[PDB]
């Protein structure tokens, strides 16, 4: 059973206009099997639109490629992103009053490097409100997080979405 193809694609922005299907493929095949690899071009001039996409055989290969950033392709640092609202912060809801910072850290640190954990408390009483924000050092952590169907933190089934 193959993962859905949409989850195996990387949009690559900021390409050199000299990058071709072939040179983009030669670069990104270092991190996995590519089932597709295309540079977007103008239909009339064939001049590069400066972006393209690659599709890996598995999600683990996408992960490998993203963990190998920054990618310098044909002399230019490019901008890969998963199949964009490009943010580094998530909202985590449904954590109730018993969820602590270490619960969130221990779970989310395996998605990316955490810079801020903010457990929300009531302005008047100081009681926990049952949600939190986590800020990572990079957007791919968030992109991996929000495409999961489920997140279980401290026994709670949480709602997780991109924040601001
Ligand atoms: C700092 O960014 C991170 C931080 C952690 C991970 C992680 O645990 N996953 C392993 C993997 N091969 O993808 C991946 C990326």
């Amino acid at each position: 059973p193959k993962e859905p193809e949409q989850l195996r694609k990387l949009f690559i922005g900021g390409l050199s206009f000299e990058t071709t299907d072939e040179s983009l493929r030669s670069h990104f095949e270092q991190w996995g099997t590519l089932t597709d690899c295309v540079v977007m071009r103008d239909p009339n001039t064939k001049r590069s639109r400066g972006f393209g996409f690659v599709t890996y055989a598995t999600v683990e290969e996408v992960d490998a490629a993203m963990n190998a950033r920054p990618h310098k392709v044909d002399g230019r640092v490019v901008e890969p992103k998963r199949a964009h609202l490009t943010v580094k912060k998530i909202f985590v809801g449904g954590i109730k009053e018993d969820t602590e910072e270490h619960h969130l850290r221990d779970y989310f640190e395996q998605y990316g490097k955490i810079e801020v954990i903010e457990i929300m408390t009531d302005r008047g009483s100081g009681k926990k409100r049952g949600f939190a924000f986590v800020t990572f050092d990079d957007h791919d952590s968030v992109d991996k997080i929000v495409i999961q169907k489920y997140h279980t933190v401290n026994g709670h089934n949480c709602e997780v979405r991109k924040a601001l």
